């Protein structure tokens, strides 16, 4: 996260941890006490999921549950087109609690409006190089679909959206992948992808396009 400050402890309580070795690669989203929503390019034969963490330290946090899991469902139209449908399910090994740390969030309903101030949240790389210690957190605005298809041309999918770009260079970053974006606290995208380096005055981050995808994600929990 680029220009973002630290969350308030625990103010994202859906926000899930992928850990591989010794070290975190990309974010989640608890969208179910047995399901976790992340980016398809953070793939993995087994995954290592932390749970209601404000840090990525599970003896300074109680209340915090390091489930793990193997069965991940990519969506059947990852990369293609080129970075498209980048989307993917995790199944927990066990449902999770439903506590104050550790809460699912609902996908947004509708689609993305320009202009709608979101939130995002992440552990990615900071605005200056390093990684973080504690959750960051950065708002972002959704930008006219018009500006961003011609931005991104031909990369550009339906099953993507922009935000930010603005002139306060907030904005998302490696490691921040599959990282949860909220508007009017609806799970609106997960963060995708965007031109490196990030931060860059109009050049905006991709993130996907959850609400073209509400369908999907039910049937494939469901079954
Ligand atoms: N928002 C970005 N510029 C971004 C997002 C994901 C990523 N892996 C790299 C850069
Ligand atoms: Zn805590």
């Amino acid at each position: 996260i680029i220009n973002g400050e630290d969350c308030s402890p625990h103010s994202q309580p859906w926000q899930a941890a992928l850990v591989m070795e010794n070290e975190l690669f990309c974010s989640g989203v608890l969208v179910h006490p047995q399901w976790v929503l992340s980016a398809a390019h953070c793939f993995q034969n087994s995954y290592t999921i932390g749970l209601g963490l404000h840090s990525l330290e599970a003896d300074q946090e109680p209340g915090s549950q390091m489930v793990e899991a193997s069965l991940s469902v990519r969506h059947p139209e990852y990369n293609r087109p080129l970075l498209a449908n980048d989307l993917m399910l995790i199944k927990l090994d066990e449902s999770v609690s439903e506590s104050d740390t550790i809460r699912s969030i609902s996908i947004a309903s509708q689609c993305p409006t320009a202009g709608n101030s979101c939130l995002v949240s992440g552990w990615g790389l900071l605005a200056n190089g390093r990684m973080p210690t504690v959750l960051q957190c950065v708002n972002v605005s959704v930008v006219s679909e018009e500006v961003c298809s011609k931005l991104y041309d031909p990369l550009y999918h339906p099953s993507m959206f922009c935000a930010g770009g603005g002139q306060d260079q907030k904005d998302s970053c490696n490691g921040d992948s599959g990282g949860p974006l909220i508007c009017n606290g609806y799970l609106q995208g997960l963060v995708s992808f965007g031109k490196a380096p990030c931060g860059q005055v109009g050049v905006p981050g991709v993130y996907t396009n959850l609400c073209k995808f509400t369908e999907w994600i039910e049937k494939t929990v469901q079954a």
